[PDB]
This record gives C-alpha cells, structure tokens and sequence, in this order.
C-alpha cells in the first residue's frame, strides 16, 4: 500500500552498534561509516544497546496489503 515513495532497507553494522541511544547520532555514524547506506536509526535491546542503518534498497513494494486487513 505504498509504505514510502522509495524502497528502503537496514542492516546491521560492526563498528558503531553497541552503545548509542540517539537516532540521529546512529544515523550520521552509518552514514558516515559507509557509502551505500543513506540513514540508520539507534534502538536499545539486550544484551546490549545496538544501532541499525538504512540504504535505498531496490524494487517497489514486492507485496499488498488489501482493504479491511482485520479487527
């Protein structure tokens, strides 16, 4: 159901993913510690805190969604 005007995708980096609790700090780090992702967002979870970056993936939606999906 168009989830976004382009297709977007995360991964997970090896550098700068083990203590950060700032989105936007998580995103300049991946951004700026590749040249293939474009965003990244910081998440805290056990064990411990890790950071996840975005990159302009391929493809459209690869997927539907339907009206009245439910309660």
């Amino acid at each position: 159901h168009t989830p976004t005007p382009t297709p977007i995708c995360k991964s997970r980096s090896h550098e700068y993913k083990g203590r950060c609790i700032q989105d936007m700090d998580c995103n300049a780090a991946c951004v700026k510690e590749s040249e293939s992702y474009t965003g990244g967002f910081c998440n805290g979870r056990p064990p411990f805190k890790q950071c996840f970056c975005t990159k302009p993936c391929k493809r459209e939606r690869a997927a539907a969604t339907l009206r009245w999906p439910g309660l």
